[PDB]
DNA sequence: AAAAAGACTTAGAAAAATTTTT
DNA sequence: AAAAATTTTTCTAAGTCTTTTT
């Protein structure tokens, strides 16, 4: 049970389509064409992505054109037979014009819309869950557009229809004021289910999946489950040795389904690979996980680049982000891999006889609610602890220590597989300070020089101030030099996500406090708000 | 025991808000 | 001023895990 009471206003529905200006033409074969509304609209979607590689892709265009046709009248259908003959140059230019316009418009325009946004947020961004007014994450309904699937996505480009009240299921308490659908509309169903956390939902027409409107991370419900998310991790931390020495003895099992299991778990532990749930054929870009590694995903090298018993991984993961790695592995694992690989086609799954369900079934058997995913949280978290505990120079300055935090962070966004000429502007700027600082130092030189002979005071104070100047510059300078060393070290690293989902805020908080570092120099309004729990309840001496 | 359905989390892209550079 | 480069924020695709169920 997630609540007893729940009341919201519903979702902001996407705004009505605004027909193009009369002077905004479209053509098919150089022939100006007036498009029916539903068709004009769909064309505008493509028009707004014209300067995006998406529009150059086959699948993208194939999918787009077909669904577009579907929104065509019989006449237009008879006419517009191919996308290549269409010309959105005018439409695209417009929209681009419109954008520059926003980008430059009256500040008067700016404040007025932010207000427009704020009230809207005041009116729809909240719900009342139980005894408190809570905040909604995704309150605005997904606008109709074109499906942008990651990777070589088969259905990329299809049209996402315009969601209607009649597509919307509303969830709330039997005792709540039921949001009134828009004038002239009805909901799909008004349900009261207190076992779920979502307030609204509908089914998406492209992958037939359910989309829900849930609460902001800052919610008691969210943050609660989040506090629990790290706990279990700490709990696994407690039983890891066992588990390790458990799956390792399973490598020797008399049953291959088991050996597969323990080995899968080995990679998930060691490598941080994800569970690897079987995906539905054709709905998305082919990607694989630990459990779904087709033999073609691994290569075994008795000896490689020096190390022995190497397992090379080369496959795409969630979002098609590539995974390449050569891992010297345990002898028993190497040897269990060949066996899992014998008499198999490349396309055959490495751990057939094994599944995500089995895996987690076994895990929760070892520790309550211990799932494949937990391993990643544990590994990440405990790493930030050690790394910080390791990189943080006791006698550094806030700036540098911040660099130390970041450094620690990378080591973490790195295992989790999270993935220019900026240096030209910096270094020049650095040089400025170095020279300013230099010349200022020249000032103190004399300042202190005048001081030897005039031990008065007026003099001594001038030295006092010339010194402050040196200090401020060295300051600015140190900062600069840091940004630099930072930027470089962080070329391909993605820390925003590790920071948002795999790292116990408490560790950070615990750090910031001990090191006298303001959380504000490490989290954004957003992160602080989400991690409000941790912040408030974290001892300087928190140990994960 | 299984699997299809449903629910909740993660994650990069994208947007917008901001700062900084021209 | 404007635009380029950063950062905070928003968006929603892509996954993991649960839950229903026959």
């Amino acid at each position: 049970i997630k609540w007893k009471f729940l009341e919201h206003k519903g979702p902001v529905f996407a705004p009505p389509y605004e027909p193009l200006p009369e002077n905004v033409k479209f053509y098919y074969d150089g022939k100006v064409m007036k498009l029916s509304p539903k068709a004009e609209e769909v064309a505008t979607f493509f028009a707004k992505m014209l300067d995006h590689e998406y529009t150059t892709k086959e699948i993208f265009r194939k999918n787009f054109f077909k669904d577009w046709r579907k929104e065509m009248t019989n006449e237009e259908k008879n006419i517009i037979t191919n996308l290549s003959k269409c010309d959105f140059t005018q439409m695209s230019q417009y929209f681009k014009a419109q954008t520059e316009a926003r980008k430059q418009m009256s500040k008067e325009e700016k404040l007025k819309i932010k207000e427009e946004n704020e009230k809207l947020l005041k009116e729809y961004g909240f719900c009342i869950m139980d005894n408190h007014k809570e905040r909604i994450a995704n309150f605005k309904i997904e606008p109709p557009g074109l499906f942008r699937g990651r990777g070589n996505h088969p259905k990329m480009g299809m049209l996402k229809r315009r969601i209607m009240p009649e597509d919307i299921i509303i969830n709330c308490s039997k005792d709540a004021k039921v949001p009134s659908p828009p004038p002239g509309h009805k909901w799909k169903e008004v349900r009261h289910d207190n076992k779920v956390t979502w307030l609204v939902s509908w089914t998406e027409n492209i992958q037939g999946s359910i989309k829900y409107i849930m609460l902001n991370p800052s919610s008691r419900i969210k943050g609660e489950k989040d506090w629990q998310k790290y706990e279990t991790a700490r709990r696994l931390k407690k039983c890891v040795d066992k588990i390790r020495n458990q799956y390792r003895e399973d490598w020797k099992s008399k049953e291959m389904k088991v050996r597969q299991r323990a080995v899968a778990l080995y990679f998930i532990d060691k490598l941080a690979l994800r569970a690897g749930n079987e995906k539905e054929e054709g709905e998305t870009a082919d990607t694989v996980g630990c459990c779904s590694l087709r033999v073609e995903h691994i290569n075994l090298h008795p000896e490689l680049d020096g190390q022995e018993y190497v397992v090379e991984f080369d496959f795409l993961g969630k979002d098609s982000i590539r995974y390449y790695n050569k891992v010297p592995v345990e002898k028993r694992v190497f040897k269990n891999l060949q066996l899992f690989m014998e008499n198999k086609q490349p396309e055959d799954d490495l751990f057939d006889r094994l599944n995500t369900g089995i895996l987690n079934k076994h895990l929760q058997d070892l520790m309550e609610g211990l799932t494949a995913k937990v391993f990643r949280t544990y590994n990440a978290s405990i790493t930030l602890q050690q790394q910080l505990k390791e990189l943080t120079a006791p006698d550094e300055n806030i700036p540098a220590k911040i660099l130390s935090y970041n450094r620690a962070n990378r080591a973490v966004a790195i295992l989790c597989n999270h993935q220019e000429k900026s240096m030209m502007n910096l270094q020049t700027k650095i040089d400025a300070k170095k020279e300013q600082l230099a010349d200022a130092r020249r000032d103190l030189k004399s300042a202190k020089a005048d001081a030897k002979v005039m031990k008065d005071a007026k003099t001594k104070k001038v030295v006092e101030s010339k010194k402050k100047a040196v200090q401020r510059l060295e300051e600015q300078l140190m900062k600069l030099e840091v940004q630099a060393t930072d930027r470089e070290e962080n070329k391909q690293i993605a820390l925003g996500t590790s920071k948002l989902n795999f790292l116990d805020p408490r560790i950070t908080v615990a750090w910031c406090k001990k090191w006298g570092v303001p959380i504000e120099k490490i989290y954004n309004k957003t992160q602080r708000e989400k991690f409000a729990w941790a912040i408030d309840m974290a001892d300087e001496d928190y140990e994960f």
